[PDB]
């Protein structure tokens, strides 16, 4: 059922890249998903998985061929990445991913976006944001560990676009998604790319993914 | 060219695991192979790449199957790794990899083996070793960035075997290898597993891997 | 002169604790105060200094004598810390210290408070908060690298007190402070403790500490 | 008792630097000495303390005055550390201090020395060394957690001297020491500098520091 779900996502949305489902990745996910898991452990594994995730997403950037000479005076033909990038986190869950991104891209600029779902209805509302000034000229790693209804991420993209960010330069880095959130982002922004570690079954009336992980932000920051 | 070589090795040596040759992997290999690269950069990147190699390697261990119940109170089908392991570094170069292993495996036991070639005789002699008392009962993550003639690694393996380690329980974790080294390892210990990030074309007159990386141990510790 | 300001602060407010002015500390502040310093560097040194600062702050917590026995089988008399704690950061500048606290206090719960002065009025207003549920029972490490007019931190303190946190259980961790900001905090909440690494001469019409460091928040997140 | 001891040493040996005996420091020491502490904790806490230790040691280096202009367009009078340095690990115990050094001094050059006492004779002998080529020009941070009889460090210093390093440029970084140890090092090389976290009572009938911590290298690498 998962396999089938996984494949269908894959065949339906060419712009999503699913991390290789290795045993270790599964191990990590079980620890993280487990209710029983203690906070220090949750953080430790969440952190480990995020780095792999980040490494995977970085492969979505553009690169050029570059040739160098080895200390053995022989040429090596490689490549180099030359783009202006930055990470944008959705507060506060996405914030949990900044350290990951900062670990591999020393001093990368970090923008933050705070979105709130309205009380009457629940249309997401932009509450606060601090972004790099030249963001319009950057590739964007948009960080949000969980994509359920996709309401938040779609709002974040709306603002990014409004500011001038090229839709095709947005890379959505995610840990766990629901087919429905996936469908929504692509129906609204077909050009963005999305990298995720997992696709779950459904959402509940409370809009939590299931089997899911619970409230990522509460778990990672320990504000249960 | 490289593809040919790779195919052969992949075909003849069913126990080697080449890591996914991603653009990122390549970019990292390009910086660390560059003779112009400054030491700080050299260290940052090697570390980054080592991290990925280690993660790749851990997939070689055996795991069970484990079910957990999520906060949504539904159950999830996962896995867990239950083996006793340890890492063993070949001094000095292998040492560079210890930080990576400790990073993902808090408090993992670390054994050290200093092998040195007689200055006249050219042969490997075990100079110093300090291993965990029950190493005979664990999986050994053998660490050595480079594999040229396979002289050193072969001797390291011989000592491990004399202590009672099971051949099939050694996972040789390597960054760069020459075909001949790979071929030799397998001739002598057909049952070990080898994880590596690159396979070079050949050794040169001084038995240096080419195009190669130079002397890993010197570039990493700065005793150039 | 600095000495004079330093001493004056020190004799006037028994509750503040100034980090020891070592040359290294000063080398650090030098790097980060220099408008010439590149983001990666700034980040680098800022994190380094934050680690020390945090370690310093951690000594304000209460401890118990504890006796253990060495592997040599003789006793040692130690002094364990047994209190419950948490960090609360003032978004977004304070968030920069979060990683430091987490580095040394594995999985410490982190609360966040987002405040903003009114354009006209200048009354700092609470915009958002997410804190641990039982914060009333904890000791709190309030994090804000810069304390100028102290408006924001006094507002942050107000809400903590409203929430039930005991004033004397609040430890304000700060990098740079203005004498004026210090005086306000103590006029309003004499029972809190403050740990800073440096006291500057004054504040400007735009409310920046001088000679100061500029806007810590953009400098650190790269949104300048 | 201990207060007497510290006083004597401090008085008789103007070149030793004891870290401030803070409650936190004590707390870390209690966990590390405790024979019941698990290997992960042992490592986490030793790393933390080693980090403070190195930061302390770095103050032993020479520094220049430096003035910079802040973003407020105003001058600040700082200092700069200009010396070329390197870390020198005494294998294997000192290797545990490397990460700490590399954490604060990115890509700093790391030399290694393996000294061993003859199984029969007990004479400490140089078994293996790999040092920077220009070590004579640098300031040396000699690392070794424990200093019992000082036989090892004495030998290490001796070889450094034969290479041309100035006795005055050797900063011996140590976690724990015995009075005898300190005394000998100062009798033989009155000019080195020594930074340490604690000084214990005495040595065992078997030359172990008491109350001590036991065999640090075994406890840290997990080969006990
Ligand atoms: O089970 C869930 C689902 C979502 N969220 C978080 O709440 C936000 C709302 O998700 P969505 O409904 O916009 O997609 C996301 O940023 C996500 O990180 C969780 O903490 N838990
Ligand atoms: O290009 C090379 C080849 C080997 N080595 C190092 O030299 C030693 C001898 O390797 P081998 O010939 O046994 O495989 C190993 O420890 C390896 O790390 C290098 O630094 N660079
Ligand atoms: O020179 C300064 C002074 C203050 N702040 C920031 O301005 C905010 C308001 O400071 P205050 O006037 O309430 O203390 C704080 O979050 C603080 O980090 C700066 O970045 N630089
Ligand atoms: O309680 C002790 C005393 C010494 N040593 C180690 O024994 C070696 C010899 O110490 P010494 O007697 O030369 O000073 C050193 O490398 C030191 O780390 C221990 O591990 N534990």
């Amino acid at each position: 059922q998962e396999e089938s779900i996984l494949q269908d996502i894959i065949t339906r949305f060419p712009n999503v890249v699913l991390m290789k489902q290795t045993a270790q990745l599964r191990a990590m996910m079980t620890i993280i998903r487990d209710k029983e898991t203690p906070k220090e452990e949750f953080v430790f594994y969440a952190d480990r998985l995020i780095r792999l995730l980040i490494e995977e997403a970085l492969n979505e950037l553009p690169f050029q061929k570059k040739e160098v000479t080895t200390p053995l005076d022989v040429s090596y033909h490689g490549v180099s990445f030359y783009s202006k990038i930055c990470g944008v986190s959705i507060v506060r869950a996405g914030e949990s991913m900044e350290s990951g991104l900062r670990a591999v891209c020393r001093g990368v600029r970090i923008g933050k976006i705070l979105i709130q779902r309205d009380e009457t209805t629940a249309e997401p509302k932009l509450i606060y944001e601090k972004l790099p000034a030249d963001i319009r000229e950057r590739w964007v790693m948009l960080l949000d560990p969980m994509c359920a209804t996709a309401g938040s991420v779609c709002k974040a993209i709306e603002v990014l676009l409004r500011l001038g960010v090229k839709e095709e330069r947005i890379i959505f880095v995610n840990i766990l998604a629901a087919p429905q959130g996936i469908e929504r982002v692509f129906k609204e922004y077909p050009k963005v790319r999305m990298v995720t570690a997992a696709v779950d079954i459904c959402l509940n009336s409370r809009y939590y993914i299931v089997p899911g992980i619970g409230d990522f932000g509460d778990r990672y920051f320990g504000t249960m």
